[PDB]
């Protein structure tokens, strides 16, 4: 029954034709529970073995190095070479990259824990309800319970299921629905309909929805939907719904794995076009078993030399130190990939309650009466500093602190509030804070009374457990509390009736402390007290009163004010029926005015300046909440979003009214408006999504359930400490400090890794080219000499994994916060950067094969001098006679590979420190700006030698030779690179602005 809240008790009563006062028949509960089922959200598989690890293998250049592997075992069968049989374990290692970065985003998987069953938490094990086969209430399992069934909830209880009010047994029924509408505040509900068809659930005062517990009172109810259907199940299924999309830097690596497909396998084919060498090159044989597998032996090859092995472990090693970094900033970071994606972020959507403001409810202002000469009212106004409960701050007078207990009026002031007043604080010293007892609006009073001091309390040298209610004790233990009129929905107050227990008795006179919503308590005070005197009640005084109330209920500050007053001659106590509640308006009658406080949330010191910095770094920020619009607002104009006297018409909208624009003008109004009050948890979630449509990296951060979805939307999900733990369950970023600038700071960390991802990326990439170039021409000049399989996985894997990481230690740009958020889907290499990689990649690529060419031509050590003919190498077995002077085996001798692989290393080296800036020279970028670049390369050079002057590691690619004669002619292309870089770099930097 989803229009249960515009349908009256009797009406729903009708809908399942269940008499209020007996509870549904067994055969009601069989045909029910088959056809709305049982009271439980759905569990959520999550996660598969067989099946995450197969995904794992679901992208693209996985499939071409796994496709490499197979290839390689069968080369590896080979009984060719074996002395190199040995050498056939190469596969194994390109396969145990592989496993390995398998496993390393199953971790990532690994953490995934299941937010839906953290939702689950909220729902009860057992419910009451009343049923025809037992005239005393049955507890049975919250499960169990069918639409139609007749609910009791007390104190204490958690609702098992969305209920229309019946009956309410107490004065009144407070609830606490922060799981919908983030607000610790509890509501008085009531049994009335509520006609409105579309409200939300702030407005269904008649509902108990499922999730949300008592906070005070007992009340009967039927219930309406269960399960999926109720509104926390929309909270379930916009949270198993909501995919997340691939990161924005995954799918650019995504697409260049597509390209990179494309142009491996037309090269691997286009190799074929080329073979006039092909067409009769043995004596007699053709192309058999043995002669195919050339055209694979390049092909593995060409595979890994494409492939950038090794990528993903920088990418997850950078960012794990970045997490790392964050996390001296009390910023802990649940998935790694999201820190890049923190970078570029356009718009920040934030909740209000928990988020931007503590979630305390604080008094900000107080005002008492001065001076009554005629139509003539001066006030005492105040305001006291401190937003939380914790008792800091003191109370100031014209912005001057002044001691509260100097003024008469002020001292009974904080005796109404001490007095008529159920809550307590308490200090949690696990948390080590101070925590409220009982509702947040009484404890606000709690804590003001706490910082008030009105007898002038040595409270220093307390302890923090003894300090929180240190005041509080000191005026109960003044006056004994009799008993309490609690409060009542005719009335809008509470009173408390109390006597001296002084010296001598109750002589002195009993007093009565009432407190409650202005106008009703004014309009029934005869008499209002000055100090010490009491004077009559009049129009102007009265309308002053009423007029600053009014002044501070609207505009800037919109505080809750609640009118304090005491009756000086209170009736017998003999004479006060306590068992109907709506005498109790009669018995707070002539009554004596006092002062006014003024509550409200206020907004954590740490937000209003970073709403500058995102300001000023071209982010923008959105208020999304489940409070009230004007306090909203008013919090947005000290937040900085509005301005202190801006008129904001068209720029802050609720639910109900974001709901009624057309679908084009709430996508368009996302782009306009900066506060989003009185809405539902579902209308967050619509909000992200409107703001992503515009193709904007948007973030949400929050801290209740109702953020859920909202947080599981947006690209990025940031989870307050104090928060709840399903919003962290949904979040991929945590504030354990709650303080609001560490986003700031996140952001900044984000774009600054960025910054220096782009940088590695770029590096081995350009590696790659190199590689790829090389292999090229080697298959088409008859050469698969100087470079094998094995070795560009190690050099792409070690002696470039290092300095790779190390780039990430790069420092940041100055004015990096000045600039405005990145563009989305912006390419990393441009033409111009492009032009410059596509030539240092011939060029190094040509260098490799340069270093075996030259060993043959022109070499003394070199004994093949063959001058001419070294393409067709493969002929030395079938026509010896031209072969003279040398052996078959000396084609494919150490040096070769060796001067390959050392020009390919120191040209490596030298490109990493060319890595360090794209558009500023090495002279006035010192290299050393970097100690770990340079310790980097002086790491991978060391492994190195230790690939060269070692006995292992060289059976599998080849033997060192001396350097007085090999690392001379390394120099013709290892460090002029630098200078074609060099070249390549000061031209764009002034040839492209005039
Ligand atoms: C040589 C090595 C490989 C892996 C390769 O083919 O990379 C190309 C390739 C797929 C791209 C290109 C490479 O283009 C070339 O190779 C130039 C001509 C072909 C030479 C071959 C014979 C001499 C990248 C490498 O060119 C550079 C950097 O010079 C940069 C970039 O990729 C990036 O955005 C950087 C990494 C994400 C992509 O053009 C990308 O394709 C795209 O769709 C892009 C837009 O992404
Ligand atoms: N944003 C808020 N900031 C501060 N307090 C809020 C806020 N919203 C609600 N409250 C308090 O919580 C109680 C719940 O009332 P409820 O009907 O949910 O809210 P509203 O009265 O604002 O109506 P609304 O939903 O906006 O139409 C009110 O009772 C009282 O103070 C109010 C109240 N009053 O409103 O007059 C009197 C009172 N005594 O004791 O006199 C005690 C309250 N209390 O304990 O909550
Ligand atoms: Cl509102
Ligand atoms: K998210
Ligand atoms: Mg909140
Ligand atoms: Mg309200």
């Amino acid at each position: 029954m989803e229009a249960a809240h515009s349908k009256s008790t009797e009406e729903c009563l009708a809908y399942f034709g269940v008499s209020e006062t007996t509870g549904l028949t067994p055969d009601q509960v069989k045909r029910h529970l088959e056809k709305y089922g049982h009271n439980e959200l759905p569990a959520e598989e999550g996660k598969s073995l067989w099946e995450l690890v197969i995904e794992q293998f679901e992208d693209l250049l996985v499939r071409i190095l796994l496709l490499a592997a197979c290839i390689s075992f069968v080369l590896a069968w080979f009984e060719e070479g074996e002395e190199t049989i040995t050498a056939f374990v190469e596969p194994f290692v390109i396969l145990l990259i592989l496993i390995a970065n398998a496993i390393v985003g199953v971790w990532q998987e690994r953490n995934a824990e299941n937010a839906i069953e953290a939702l689950k938490e909220y729902e009860p094990e057992m419910g009451k309800v009343y049923r025809a086969d037992r005239k005393s209430v049955q507890r049975i399992k919250a499960r169990d319970i069918v639409p139609g069934d007749i609910v009791e909830v007390a104190v204490g209880d958690k609702v098992p299921a969305d209920i229309r009010i019946l009956s309410i047994k107490s004065t009144t029924l407070r609830v606490d629905q922060s799981i919908l509408t983030g607000e610790s505040v509890s509501v008085i509900k009531h049994t009335e309909p509520v006609p409105d068809p579309r409200a939300v659930n702030q407005d269904k005062k008649n509902m108990l929805f499922s999730g949300t517990n008592i906070a005070a009172g007992k009340a009967l109810g039927i219930v309406a939907t269960t399960g999926v259907s109720t509104e926390i199940g929309k909270i379930r299924d916009q949270m198993a719904a909501t995919e997340q999309d691939k990161t924005p830097l995954q799918q650019k690596l995504d697409e260049f794995g597509e390209q990179l497909s494309k142009v491996i396998s037309l090269i691997c084919v286009a190799v074929w076009l080329i073979n006039i060498g092909h067409f009769n090159d043995p004596v007699h044989g053709g192309s058999w078993i043995r002669g195919a597998i050339y055209y694979f032996k390049i092909a593995v090859a060409l595979a890994v030399a494409a492939i950038p092995e090794g990528l993903p472990a920088v990418i997850t090693t950078c960012l794990a130190l970045g997490t790392r970094r964050m996390a001296k900033k009390n910023a802990i970071v649940r998935s790694l990939p999201s820190v890049e994606t923190l970078g570029c972020t356009s718009v920040i959507c934030s909740d209000k309650t928990g988020t931007l403001t503590t979630n305390q409810m604080s008094v900000c202002k107080m005002f008492i009466i001065d001076k009554v000469d005629g139509d003539f009212c001066s006030l005492n106004e105040f305001s006291i500093t401190g937003s939380t409960y914790a008792p800091e701050g003191e109370v100031l007078k014209n912005d001057k602190p002044i001691r509260s207990g100097q003024f008469d009026g002020l001292v009974e002031l904080a005796t109404i509030c001490a007095l008529c007043n159920d809550s307590s604080l308490d200090f949690n010293e696990t948390k080590g804070v101070y925590e409220k007892v009982g509702e947040a609006t009484e404890t606000a009073l709690t804590t003001l009374v706490e910082k008030m001091n009105v007898f002038n309390t040595e409270v220093r040298n307390l302890s923090k457990v003894e300090r929180a209610n240190a005041c509080n004790s000191v005026i109960r233990q003044l006056m004994k509390k009799e008993f309490t009129l609690e409060f009542s929905r005719d009335r809008k107050s509470m009173s408390v009736y109390c006597s001296p227990a002084k010296s001598s008795r109750a002589a002195v006179g009993n007093k009565m402390f009432v407190k409650g919503a202005p106008e009703g308590v004014i309009d029934r005070c005869n008499y209002v007290r000055v100090g010490t005197t009491r004077v009559p009640m009049t129009g102007p005084v009265k309308e002053k009163i009423l007029s600053v109330i009014k002044e501070w209920g609207t505009g800037r500050d919109t505080l809750r004010c609640l009118a304090l007053a005491t009756r000086d001659t209170p009736p017998k106590r003999e004479e006060m029926v306590l068992d109907d509640s709506s005498r109790f308006m009669e018995y707070e009658t002539d009554l004596t005015f006092v002062g006014v406080v003024g509550m409200l949330d206020p907004p954590r010191k740490e937000v209003m300046g970073s709403i500058q910095l995102c300001r000023d770094a071209g982010i923008r920020v959105i208020m999304i909440t489940g409070d009230n619009k004007g306090t909203a607002i008013a919090i947005c104009r000290r937040i900085g979003i509005f301005g202190e006297n801006e008129e904001v018409a068209d720029r802050a909208y609720t639910g109900r009214e974001f709901d009624d624009l057309p679908l084009a003008e709430q996508r368009e109004a996302c782009r306009r408006a900066c506060c989003f009050a009185r809405v539902e948890p579902s209308h967050k979630s619509k909000i992200v999504e409107y703001l992503q449509s515009y193709d904007e990296i948007t973030a949400m951060t929050g801290d209740g359930v109702n953020d859920a979805p909202a947080l599981k939307k947006a690209e990025i999900g940031i989870a307050m400490g104090s928060g709840t733990a399903v919003a962290k369950t949904a979040s991929e970023m945590v504030l354990a400090d709650d303080n609001f600038s560490t986003i700031v700071a996140a952001v900044e960390e984000g774009r600054a890794i960025y910054n220096n991802m782009k940088q590695f990326i770029r590096y081995l990439i350009s590696s790659n080219v190199g590689e790829v170039v090389c292999i090229f021409l080697t298959a088409a000049l008859g050469l698969p000499e100087a470079l094998i399989p094995v070795q560009l996985l190690w050099v792409n894997l070690v002696t470039d994994g290092l300095p790779a990481t190390a780039l990430g230690f790069n420092p940041p740009d100055l004015d990096i916060m000045d600039r405005p958020p990145r563009s989305p889907k912006e390419p990393l290499i441009s033409g111009w950067l492009f032009f410059r990689y596509m030539a240092i990649g011939g060029y190094v690529g040509a260098a490799t094969v340069g270093a075996a060419a030259w060993w043959f031509m022109y070499a003394e050590d070199g004994p093949g001098v063959t001058y001419h003919q070294l393409t067709h190498f493969m002929q030395c077995t079938e026509d010896h006679p031209h072969f003279e002077g040398l052996d078959c085996e000396i084609f494919e001798a150490p040096e070769p590979m060796t001067m390959a692989l050392s020009v390919l290393v120191t040209i490596e080296m030298c490109n990493a420190l060319n890595s360090l800036s794209e558009n500023q020279s090495l002279m006035r970028m010192p290299p050393w700006v970097n100690i770990w670049l340079l310790g980097s390369i002086c790491l991978s050079m060391s492994l190195h030698f230790l690939i060269l002057y070692v006995d292992p590691l060289p059976m599998i690619f080849k033997l060192k030779a001396l350097d007085l004669t090999q690392w001379l002619m390394v120099l013709k292309i290892s460090l002029p690179v630098i200078g074609l870089d060099e070249i390549l770099k000061f031209i764009a930097r002034n040839y492209l602005e005039g």
